[PDB]
């Protein structure tokens, strides 16, 4: 085959650098073209266009512009209002639509042509729910930011109907991170076990309000629902005695996986700094790690299928693409040891519901792995620690003191009664 | 050539027609509740349905008039949590004990 | 006693958490009372339990 043009629909930074997801789509194409091992006799070419992320009329025009000159995939507009508009264009035309961001799958969607490389919150919400039972809680205070954050955690909210949690669901102020009238109420309610559902921009912002309030001490635990705690500056919070448990999927221990991250900070080399925000160096966050995977998982499916000659499809005179049904299964039964663990899709949907997580937590030496979640097994904690000998004492107890005692008149004799005596 | 669009009545279908009506200018009169995203910069539409941002005060006024302490909120689709979010945030201020199913 | 001149008084303030010492009567200057209180905030010691 030949050129095999892809397609990209990205954000509108408006006179700055290009976005984090756009370079990750342009760093992934440039890597596969120079490495002759993967995809030997092809040469991948990209087509990226710019939309406002909130306008489903611009996302529909810039999709049917890319469908006109010919693409073989559409790598996501990454927003709930405009991903659902480009999904149904990719359904009526045949071309796949690879997503790297969680949107609400409407229940009667009947869409075949999409896969989503973001870890689905039917599995993540069963991974917070096992950290609120490994830590043995009874009082949680789930905090979200926008009204979609109830859908992300709906298997965490349906939990007191099966267990003894007592949820106290709250909401951050509208967009402003001055959440002090929220956190004043959480001191007076004695709410120690907060389960923040922010992004990593707001988890750097609420924790500077939780330090100005007297709430970063050893009495407070904080489970985060961000897969970007490892790119979070925790230098002010390390000595407090706090507990900041969370997850990360990006394999920062593997050699081939970690080496791409310093190549990422080398090719970027500026990464526009904001030293009063509370975030570390760029580190290739999970929003941009998945777009580096999204080009490789499709690159597997074009390796196993050398028949693709990308044709010019219309948008007003729509016709299903010739190799649409055949090629979509090869994306959906693909497997790739990428940056974010193994990549396998749920063959009913096209949703990652089988994925390895790490259960990283805050200790006095930094922010370190303490375990490993796995949807088949569960929490395989590597708890097993020594830093201080056991907490109070062990149990020596009742023992019931059995007495050897025969029956004999009036010392020890049986009772006669009407009802049975046991 | 039209002068309005009368509201295709979904959450996925209405959002796609809304942004067409915004860019073209024609109004888009809705007759069903829709998850309106917090920063969809559109004002060329009216939504003639009683908003669950205000109607779920009325269920909250009704479950504290009857003085319930053991409510058991039951929805059917995952957009039901957005509809009743002003009722689910109520144990944080009152003494209800929800149990969502 | 604070460490000699360095205001990295964290091994002092770690001992004051484990001793349950809530009512400290610092005798610094105003240059060190601005400096020990940034170590008492990095430690979990600026809350309503401490005078
Ligand atoms: C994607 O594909 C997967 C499998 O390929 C489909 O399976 C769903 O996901 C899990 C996997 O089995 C199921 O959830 C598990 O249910 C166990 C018990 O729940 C039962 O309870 C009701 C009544 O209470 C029964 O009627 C019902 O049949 C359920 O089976 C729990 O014990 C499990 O918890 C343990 O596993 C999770 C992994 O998710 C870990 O966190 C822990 O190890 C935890 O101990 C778990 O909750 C789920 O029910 C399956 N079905 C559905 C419909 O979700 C998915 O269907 C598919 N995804 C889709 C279609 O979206
Ligand atoms: C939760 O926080 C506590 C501290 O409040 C952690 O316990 C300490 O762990 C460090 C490890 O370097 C050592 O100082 C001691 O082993 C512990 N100190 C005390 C006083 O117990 C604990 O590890 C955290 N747990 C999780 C899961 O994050
Ligand atoms: C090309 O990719 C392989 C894995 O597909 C990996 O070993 C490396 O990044 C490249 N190989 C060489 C020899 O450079
Ligand atoms: C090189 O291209 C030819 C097409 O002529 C193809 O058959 C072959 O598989 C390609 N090489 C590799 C290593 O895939
Ligand atoms: C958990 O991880 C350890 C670490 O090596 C491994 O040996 C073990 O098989 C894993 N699973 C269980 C169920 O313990």
């Amino acid at each position: 085959t030949h050129v095999l043009r892809f397609g990209g629909i990205f954000e509108y930074v408006e006179s700055g650098p290009m976005g984090a997801e756009e370079l990750a789509f342009r760093f992934a194409v440039n890597t596969i073209n120079r490495n002759r091992t993967l995809l030997p006799n092809t040469t991948l070419t990209y087509d990226t266009q710019k939309i406002n992320l909130y306008d489903s009329f611009e996302a529909s025009k810039k999709a049917c512009d890319q469908l006109s000159l010919g693409v073989a995939a559409i790598f996501g507009p990454s927003h709930s209002s405009s991903a659902n508009a480009v999904q149904s264009i990719c359904n009526a035309l045949g071309v796949p639509h690879i997503q790297t961001r969680w949107k609400h799958q409407v229940s009667d969607n009947k869409d075949s042509f999409y896969v989503s490389l973001y870890p689905d919150f039917s599995s993540l919400s069963r991974a917070i729910l096992d950290l609120v039972q490994f830590f043995k809680w009874k009082t949680v205070t789930v905090v979200y930011d926008d009204s979609t954050g109830l859908i992300r955690l709906q298997e965490l909210i349906k939990a007191p109907s099966r267990y003894n949690l007592r949820l106290k669901i709250r909401q951050l102020p509208a967009d402003t991170k001055d959440a002090k009238p929220l956190l004043k109420e959480m001191k007076r309610g004695k709410e120690f076990h907060v389960i923040f559902d922010c992004s990593h921009e707001m988890a750097a912002g609420i924790l500077k309000q939780a330090l100005a309030m007297g709430m970063m001490t050893e009495y407070y635990h904080y489970i985060f629902t961000t897969l970007d705690l490892f790119a979070l500056d925790v230098e002010p919070y390390r000595y407090s005695g706090v507990n900041m448990t969370g997850f990360r999927i990006l394999n920062t221990e593997n050699t081939q996986v970690s080496s791409i991250i310093e190549k990422w900070s080398m090719e970027r080399l500026q990464a526009p700094p904001k030293p009063d925000s509370g975030l570390l160096d760029g580190f290739m966050t999970t929003d941009a790690a998945l777009m580096y995977d999204a080009v490789h998982v499709v690159s597997v499916a074009v390796q196993q299928f050398p028949q693709m000659t990308v044709s010019s499809l219309q948008c007003n005179r729509h016709k299903p693409w010739r190799f649409g049904t055949r090629f979509m299964s090869l994306i959906k039964e693909a497997h790739w040891e990428g940056l974010t663990g193994r990549i396998t899709f749920n063959k009913t949907n096209g949703l990652r519901t089988d994925f390895d997580l790490d259960v990283i937590s805050l200790k006095e030496e930094g922010l370190e792995k303490i375990g490993t979640w796995d949807p088949a097994s569960g929490l395989n904690m590597t708890e097993s620690q020594k830093g201080k000998p056991a907490n109070i004492t062990d149990s020596l107890s009742n023992r019931s003191l059995i007495v050897t005692t025969i029956l004999e008149e009036p010392y020890v004799l049986f009772k006669k009664s009407d009802k049975p005596l046991y």
